[PDB]
This record gives C-alpha cells, sequence and structure tokens, in this order.
C-alpha cells in the first residue's frame, strides 16, 4: 500500500429540508402566493433527505473501511465522533450518515444541550460575533455597485420570475432594487437578492427532494438544468453574506480552527473520523477562510448542496513516512439526489479537490505536504475569533 489514510475531518451540510419558517414567509410574500407544504415540517430533514444522506454515508463507510481507516463491523469510540448542530435537521442528518456508514450499529451522535453550539451558532458567543458597523462596511464594500450586480444577473432573475410568478399577478420582490440592509441585530442582507436566493434554495431543495413538478414550481421547472440556471442568484447572495471575508473570519474561524486541529496529529478526541454536521452557512464560511472555491458540474460556483461535505484527510506515504493533507468538497448532482441514486462507477459523487503549489497527484487523490497545507488553509483565520473548543461535548 503506497498511501495510508490516517484521519478524516468532515463538515457535512444538513440534508434536504423544506424551506425554513422564515424562508417560507419571505418567499410567499415575495411571490404573492403560497408554496407547497411538504410532508416534512418546515426546517426539518425530509425522509427523502435522510435517504440521500444514508446513501452517501453507506458509500463513505465502505470507502473508509476499504482504506483501512475504519475497523470492520461496528465502530468504537476510537473509530468516529459525530457532532451535530442541535437543530433537528442536522441531528437527523448526523444520524443518517452513521446509519449508512455503520449498518445496524445504533451509532450515537452528539449535540449541544441548548440551541447554540459554539462551532456553529457562532453569532451567539462574544468571541465569535460580527461587529454591526464592520459587517456593514464589509458587505457594502464587496457588493460595490449593486445595480450593476442586478443587471448582470438579469437573465437569471428572469428565469426565476418565469418559474415562481403568476402571469398578470404582481410579483413584488422582482421590483425592489438591491440595497444592503441591516436589521437591529446587525444581520446584513441584500434587499431582493436575499429572498430570491431563498427562493432558489427552496426550488433546488424541492427538485432534490423529488417533489412532484406540480408542487415544485407549478409545473414550470421540469428538468435539472432549470435549477442549475437559477443557482447564480444563490451564489451571488453567498458572495455578499457568508463568503464576505470579514463575516467568515468572525463567525467561521472557530470552526475552521477546530477542523484543522482535528486533522492534526495528537488531536483530541483520538478518533479516525471526526464528523461535523452543520449548515451551508458554516461550510461557506470555512471554505472562504480556506480560500477554497469550487464549481461542481450542474451547480454554480461555491454551491453547497444538501448532504454535501468539505473533507480533510491526513494521509501518510508508505515509503518516506511523510504526512499529506487532502482537501475536497463533495456532493451529489441534482438528478442523483432526486433519484436517490446510490453513488457508484456510473454515477459517481461529484468532487473537487483543493490544491496549491507543492501538492502532488497520487492514486488516492491530490495530496499536499501537511504543514504547508495546514499553514495555507489557516492564513485567513482571525485568532481572537478562534477560541479553543472542547470537541467532545458532554452527555
Amino acid at each position: 500500500r503506497d498511501w495510508q489514510l490516517e484521519k478524516v475531518v468532515e463538515l457535512s451540510r444538513a440534508g434536504i429540508r423544506p424551506p425554513t419558517a422564515g424562508n417560507r414567509e419571505a418567499i410567499e410574500a415575495a411571490t404573492g402566493r403560497p408554496w407547497t407544504e411538504w410532508t416534512t415540517h418546515d426546517g426539518e430533514l425530509t425522509g427523502h433527505g435522510y435517504a440521500a444522506v444514508v446513501n452517501k454515508g453507506r458509500e463513505e463507510g465502505q470507502h473508509y473501511r476499504q482504506l483501512g481507516l475504519l475497523q470492520a463491523g461496528c465502530p468504537t469510540a476510537e473509530s468516529i465522533y459525530v457532532r451535530a448542530s442541535p437543530l433537528q435537521r442536522t441531528r437527523a442528518t448526523a444520524q443518517a450518515l452513521v446509519d449508512g456508514a455503520f449498518p445496524g450499529c445504533g451509532v450515537a451522535i452528539h449535540y449541544a444541550n441548548g440551541d447554540a453550539d459554539p462551532l456553529f451558532q457562532t453569532d451567539k458567543f462574544a468571541a465569535t460575533q460580527t461587529d454591526p458597523a464592520r459587517q456593514l462596511a464589509a458587505v457594502k464594500e464587496k457588493a460595490g455597485d449593486l445595480a450593476q450586480r442586478r443587471q448582470a444577473l438579469a437573465p437569471t432573475i428572469q428565469l426565476l420570475k418565469q418559474a415562481v410568478c403568476q402571469a398578470d399577478k404582481p410579483c413584488p420582490i422582482f421590483d425592489t432594487p438591491w440595497r444592503v440592509e441591516q436589521s437591529k441585530s446587525g444581520k446584513t442582507t441584500i434587499s431582493g437578492l436575499s429572498v430570491m436566493a431563498n427562493m432558489v434554495e427552496t426550488l433546488r431543495l424541492g427538485w432534490s427532494e423529488n417533489l412532484p413538478l406540480s408542487q415544485l414550481a407549478w409545473g414550470k421547472i421540469a428538468q435539472a438544468s432549470q435549477i442549475t440556471a437559477l443557482l447564480p442568484l444563490l451564489t451571488e447572495n453567498y458572495d455578499l453574506s457568508n463568503d464576505v471575508l470579514y463575516t467568515a473570519q468572525k463567525r467561521g474561524s472557530v470552526l475552521l480552527n477546530a477542523m484543522l486541529d482535528g486533522v492534526k496529529p495528537e488531536a483530541s478526541p483520538n478518533v479516525r473520523w471526526l464528523l461535523l454536521v452543520a449548515h451551508d452557512t458554516n461550510i461557506a464560511m470555512v471554505r472562504t477562510l480556506m480560500n477554497f472555491s469550487w464549481q461542481l458540474p450542474g451547480y454554480s460556483r461555491g454551491n453547497i448542496p444538501p448532504g454535501s461535505s468539505l473533507v480533510l484527510e491526513r494521509w501518510r506515504d508508505a515509503k518516506s513516512g511523510e504526512r499529506y493533507l487532502r482537501v475536497y468538497f463533495q456532493a451529489q448532482g441534482l438528478d442523483d439526489l432526486r433519484r436517490l441514486q446510490t453513488p457508484d462507477a456510473q454515477h459517481p459523487m461529484l468532487r473537487q479537490e483543493w490544491r496549491q503549489p507543492g501538492c502532488r497527484q497520487t492514486d488516492v487523490g491530490t495530496l499536499c505536504p501537511f504543514q504547508a497545507a495546514i499553514t495555507a488553509l489557516g492564513q485567513r483565520i482571525d485568532r481572537p475569533s478562534a477560541p479553543a473548543v472542547a470537541m467532545v461535548l458532554p452527555k
């Protein structure tokens, strides 16, 4: 064996959800019409979502056993530690991953006893909140000419409008020019764009969910390519929120730091696989701190599909004993999620590997000298916003 996988650190997004309660209200207001009520409650992991996540977890359990990272059979405390954001959907997604990865092993997952995890709900902690003033300057600065940004996305805005608006009946959201706004809590948002993004996320999830076409966008969206054509609005909103460097630094540093320290030797806990299950906003902030941009086929730049994940693998050369870090983002394509396609040779997981000068191509993927990789991924971390977190939760 030329290469030995030593440690996995993984940050999964929650699986397929219906829109959140807030999303629903914004998007129904924005389109002057009610949207499909799913058989899943708003914000929770759909069963289809669980199915899709189980399928990824099953392949991943098989993959990592074959690579000798994981023991055969049921895992121990040394095999894996799963830590999920306390929301229902992330817990359920955590359960679904280990459900697939360790068939019948009743593997426990862990989450904070309250509603805030310092790794995830980072805006609930002193060290890891944005300063409103700074946040506004930073968003306004990346945004620049917002009228110019709206014009550039005009075609995509139109496709969204053709999909979600009734002819003859008003569609207010498409009429409001794009401004940076800031709520009393200091959350910034782009008027019009944000809610359009929310709409687009809901359509994508509806597609992925295997909703009937009649309940997705009233018959208007019939093929995966139509979802793909709408995703640049979602990319736009991410560019002006979660992937604004400053926001990523204040709210995402603690997570990236916990992730890099987790892939480091002598890590605590002593586990072969540290699986963190949280939200798209969290993945977005981390990859932005990693300065890791991806574009998977069928998706737009930076897109974070349901049940997707950012992975850090520490590998070891069998000859030299030198250590390498492999970093990638993985997801399933739109139709694959819709079809509950089990990933395999003819329908592989979509994947893009991070790279920098120094990395090398190997049988097991792009591998980057460890210390140079850890240093590079970490440059952008704000140390004061990266407190140490005990990775093993209580209870």
